[PDB]
């Protein structure tokens, strides 16, 4: 019993974590093989961050620039490549804790475990989700570039999230592992605008299937809806629309406890109007999104 | 910025992670150099838990009768023996991947990283509070037992958690590493009194400086209070008395922020006597204590 924001052992990821240098910037890196990722902001300077030609600056630079260290000892860059906003530092040795890995673009709405680093060395890990309008609420200070997000299955790490910015607004931006960033955002030291933020509908669920599953009940009601009539509330209170494919990937939650997808979606309406009335659910106050449904049956029912 | 609950990176603690196996009984343990550290109730049956007499349940059993694994490989034990409520199983092997550790005993209100493991396997890690009444609010199911709880200091490893047992009120309790549990539980099938809890007071107001570091102040007034006056206040809220040492060890973010402790002490008072008028600090609606001081520095000014 219980139910945390829990997050994924970071072991496999903290053994590909370096640090990379070029100039007088230094952020991580991901050493995969015989490749490290990077930002590629990392060969700006900050003059340059405010709008940077980032293929002159790149060409400006050799091999020997780029500084790689990984705890104490140098890694030799014998090449680099620009893809998108990530660079690539080919050297000459594979790196020897390389995990089984794949690089996964995630679906706003899906979750990640973040492992913080500074100076590539790992600070923290935590769990969180990619927003619906592509930012992540994560918790980074300068220096954590480069930091990346990650699921793992089994033996296997999925690579999803390279950290970039932080925006005005406090909240983050990032690109996938081939550098495309999540999002409308860029590169640059700009006011960016994130737009319309809204709640991952079907995680809510999630997260109110684990509260029965852990004993908190007082919300469910004796009341049903429909799509239809759930999904007016939905737009009134700024959650993303259920349709059929988020009750299907339900499916298991409402089996595990006999709750009918709709006869949550009545509980979530009435909490929606109603509010709280100063009770808690799982520990929290707030209606709780950062939970898929893959996430409430691992946590749930278990998985290693 | 930004300001998530965090866990320690859990590499270090994943290479200690073993199975191990008596009887028809399965848990997890920690190796660390030549000793494998386990909940002593892995030599029990389910008719045993009741009322185990451990002493001679454990003369039943040798050497050969503890199964190790840790991955695939076999672990060959050379010795036993029980200290409190944890096993001692010597091993003729030195764990390759044991870190720079220390086992401590942690105070009420002091938090640490918890890495769930089921059959030796890491599942995932999550940041938690001992309460006030040594109970924990963790996240295990059955065969999360001998999962263990710890702090990272730099290149250390502070042991202070092993898991034993759930109470049938959904919360956990465990022991130190020398295998003393936590408050007045005894490792048996019995109803077992927790006690009161309390609020941990100055991990909140911990957390009321991260708020302000962050850019969420709309709690900030105009008033002050005294320690007398705030406790009167704390005690109608079930919230710990606030002590002299507490505003020292808050200090260094009273500093940071230019907000004199009782101060902020005001702002707490005001919450409790108000609530929060269905806004949030830090994604939170409820006053957070699972962030020390400490934690919050760690956090919001960076250590690796
Ligand atoms: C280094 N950094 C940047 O945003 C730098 C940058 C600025 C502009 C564009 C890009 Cl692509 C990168 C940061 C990241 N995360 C969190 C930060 C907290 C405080 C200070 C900077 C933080
Ligand atoms: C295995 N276990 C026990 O409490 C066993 C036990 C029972 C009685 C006393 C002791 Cl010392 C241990 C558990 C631990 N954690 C969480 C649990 C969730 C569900 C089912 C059991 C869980």
């Amino acid at each position: 019993s219980g139910f945390r924001k829990m997050a994924f052992p970071s072991g496999k990821v903290e053994g590909c974590m370096v640090q990379v240098t070029c100039g007088t910037t230094t952020l991580n890196g991901l050493w995969l093989d015989d490749v490290v990722y990077c930002p590629r902001h990392v060969i700006c300077t900050s003059e340059d961050m405010l709008n940077p030609n980032y293929e002159d600056l790149l060409i400006r630079k050799s091999n020997h620039n780029f500084l790689v260290q990984a705890g104490n000892v140098q890694l030799r860059v014998i090449g680099h490549s620009m893809q998108n906003c990530v660079l690539k530092l080919k050297v000459d040795t594979a790196n020897p804790k390389t995990p089984k890995y794949k690089f996964v673009r995630i679906q706003p709405g899906q979750t990640f475990s973040v492992l913080a680093c500074y100076n590539g060395s790992p600070s923290g890990v935590y769990q969180c989700a990619m927003r619906p309008n592509f930012t992540i609420k994560g918790s980074f200070l300068n220096g954590s570039c480069g930091s990346v997000g990650f699921n793992i299955d089994y033996d296997c790490v999925s690579f999803c999230y390279m950290h970039h910015m932080e925006l005005p607004t406090g909240v983050h931006a990032g690109t996938d592992l081939e550098g495309n960033f999540y999002g409308p955002f860029v590169d640059r030291q700009t006011a960016q605008a994130a737009g319309t933020d809204t709640t991952i509908t079907v995680n809510v669920l999630a997260w109110l299937y684990a509260a029965v599953i852990n004993g908190d009940r007082w919300f469910l009601n004796r009341f049903t809806t429909t799509l239809n009539d759930f999904n007016l509330v939905a737009m009134k209170y700024n959650y993303e629309p259920l349709t059929q494919d988020h009750v299907d990937i339900l499916g298991p939650l409402s089996a595990q406890t006999g709750i009918a997808v709709l006869d949550m979606c009545a509980s979530l309406k009435e909490l929606l109007q109603n509010g709280m009335n100063g009770r808690t659910i799982l520990g929290s106050a707030l209606l709780e999104d950062e939970f898929t449904p893959f996430d409430v049956v691992r946590q749930c029912s278990g998985v290693t």
